[PDB]
């Protein structure tokens, strides 16, 4: 797993990509870490962020499916051809595999400008794959086709360059500090878990649980922010304004579209409150709590104007799809993906990003008498109902 530490790359708010090979003879590309999608997906012709991209005709392994995949997102979408070829991590497991390849042909806002990443590779399972759930995923060939064990782990290192280690097939101790504590995957589709309260400076928030994981809560390491299902979105921001009130920031701060700034090395971080969310347990009845730091949800932004000002952007937002535990929360944390188990650990990364005070941590357990069930069940559709899964 030393040859696997330091293996991912970014810039602050563009994710992180870790380099892979497609075809024959390889070609490099810098391929996005994606755990909130399911699709292995390459700029595959010219655009004018990217310099490099995947071309089929010099690849003697690449074979064409002869099928068009569309992935609309709400704000873009990418589409193409989809092929197989063979695929490897340069700086990771010593294997090769024949993996299904979508050639992006065409694409809006989804390759940004200085982003440095040719592609995306969905770590999410067959259900969200497209355009269905045959199209089998990189990580599930990748164990069918060799004896990598069916586990990865992420350690999210906090425009500036970012790093971190995508530990395939195994846990690097190195990584991380402290007790490791793993919650349920509710259900194998993105990495679903359960949020069961939800604390801002020790005070509960006191909604029904359910609302902290409505209509899912998933861990998305290709999401910046830490979002919010609407109702708790509001409750947080009431809670964090309420801790930081020596300070009156404009309502365009809350909304993550105004940065807000001190004099170089002057913020008051201890005006902004920590979030624990406590997640459920292996145990019925237990649950453990990952505590997230101000400086993991307020990120700085490099101020061309303002000389010596420390500026920040919240990255708290809300969101209509449930809960997102982005690179806000992961940054925290080693976040072990144990898919043999169906289990999500989160230990405290030997790179989390302290503070005077207080450290992000992972601290259990806390126990309920209380049953209740905190998972929220999505209204089935009547497409959902109807196709077959043979
Ligand atoms: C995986 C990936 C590329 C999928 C994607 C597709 C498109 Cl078309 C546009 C943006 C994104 C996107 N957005 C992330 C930020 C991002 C961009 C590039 C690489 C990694 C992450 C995102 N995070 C938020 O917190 C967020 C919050 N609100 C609205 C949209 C948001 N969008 N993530
Ligand atoms: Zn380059
Ligand atoms: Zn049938
Ligand atoms: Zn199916």
């Amino acid at each position: 797993f030393v040859e696997m530490v330091d293996n991912l790359r970014g810039k602050s708010g563009q994710g992180y990509y870790v380099e892979m090979t497609v075809g024959s003879p390889p070609q490099t590309l810098n391929i996005l870490v994606d755990t909130g999608s399911s699709n292995f997906a390459v700029g595959a012709a010219p655009h004018p962020f990217l310099h490099r991209y995947y071309q089929r005709q010099l690849s003697s392994t690449y074979r064409d499916l002869r099928k068009g995949v569309y992935v609309p997102y709400t704000q873009g979408k990418w589409e193409g051809e989809l092929g197989t070829d063979l695929v490897s991590i340069p700086h990771g497991p010593n294997v090769t595999v024949r993996a299904n390849i979508a050639a992006i042909t065409e694409s809006d806002k989804f390759f940004i400008n200085g982003s440095n990443w040719e592609g995306i590779l969905g770590l999410a399972y067959a259900e969200i794959a497209r355009p269905d759930d045959s199209l089998e995923p990189f990580f599930d060939s990748l164990v069918k086709q060799t004896h990598v064990p069916n586990l990865f782990s992420l350690q999210l290192c906090g425009l500036a360059s970012v790093g971190g280690s995508m530990i395939i097939g195994g846990i690097d101790h190195s990584l991380y500090t402290g007790s490791l504590w793993y919650t349920p995957i509710r259900r194998e589709w993105y990495y679903e878990v359960i949020i069961v309260r939800v604390e801002i400076n020790g005070q509960d928030l006191k909604m029904d649980c359910k609302e902290y994981n409505y209509d899912k809560s998933i861990v998305d390491s290709g999401t910046t922010n830490l979002r919010l299902p609407k109702k708790v979105f509001e409750a947080a921001v009431k809670s964090i304004k309420a801790a930081s009130s020596t300070e009156k920031f404009p309502d365009g701060f809350w909304l993550g579209e105004q940065l807000v700034c001190w004099q170089a090395g002057t913020t008051p971080w201890n005006i902004f409150p920590v979030i624990s969310l406590y997640l459920m347990g292996e145990v019925t009845n237990q649950s453990f709590r990952i505590t997230i730091l101000p400086q993991q949800y307020l990120r700085p932004v490099e101020d061309v104007a303002t000389s010596q000002d420390d500026c920040y952007k919240f990255a708290i937002s809300q969101s209509s799809t449930g809960t997102v535990m982005g690179a806000v929360i992961m940054e925290g944390f080693y976040v072990v993906f144990d898919r043999a188990r169906k289990r999500i650990g989160f230990a405290v990364s030997a790179c989390h990003v302290h503070d005077e005070f207080r450290t992000a941590a992972v601290e259990g357990p806390f126990v309920t008498l209380d049953m209740e069930d905190c998972g929220y069940n999505i209204p089935q559709t009547d497409e959902s109902r109807s196709h077959h899964h043979h």
